[PDB]
């Protein structure tokens, strides 16, 4: 690849445990120059009006680098609140809401599995109970199906296919372009014996 990976490869992750003070939980996350800030407030006792009271709540905004949220980055608001109220574990504190805050820093791709990855880290440092990891990977399909893992800005104006996968350690894939099923496979295939070095990384050195 240009950046002298290989398919495989995924960029090197790195996470400053709990930048911001004020919150439960936070992770400055970094994959490459794609860079995000997560940050969790704890379990907070009640409930929006609009919403059940008997289970915990889990909400999320999505803040641009600049400006305000646009189509795009209010999809991805949107993926990743599915993503997070599916892996937490929403029986142990009813009447509560935990809110999450995602910053993008920045933007050089793979900007959703980031944040994902992201918020899973500083959700388990806030203490959020979840009933297991989320690792995401943003999968690239080659012209002849050779899959990429984790890509970049570059390698997203170039490729035709392309797959968010984000596993438990699936829980939610998106794709986007044209995706044979046989495509689809490899990426689920080729993501997930790389995801166990993003939970390696989660499991140990972040903690």
């Amino acid at each position: 690849r240009a950046d002298g990976r290989n398919p495989n490869q995924l960029r090197p992750f790195s996470c400053t445990r709990n930048p911001l003070d004020r919150a439960h939980g936070s992770a400055r996350w970094a994959q490459g120059d794609t860079i995000v800030l997560a940050a969790v407030y704890g379990p907070k006792p009640g409930t929006r009006k609009g919403e059940n009271p008997e289970k915990a709540s889990i909400e999320v905004v999505w803040k641009p680098m600049t400006g305000q949220i646009g189509k795009q980055e209010k999809e991805y608001e949107m993926t990743l609140k599915r993503t997070l109220q599916s892996i937490c574990l929403l029986t142990v504190h009813p009447n509560t809401t935990t809110s999450v805050i995602l910053q993008v820093v920045g933007n050089d791709g793979s900007l959703l599995p980031c944040a994902i990855n992201a918020c899973c880290a500083a959700l388990v440092f806030a203490g959020i109970p979840l009933k297991h990891l989320a690792v995401a990977i943003g999968c690239g399909v080659l012209e002849d199906g050779e899959v990429i893992l984790d890509t970049n800005k570059a390698e997203e104006q170039q490729l035709k296919s392309f797959a968010h996968l984000v596993f438990p350690n699936l829980i939610t894939s998106i794709t986007h372009g044209v995706m044979s099923e046989e495509d689809y496979f490899s990426c689920i295939e080729r993501g997930l014996a790389a995801s166990s070095r993003i939970s390696d990384f989660m499991r140990t050195t972040l903690q």
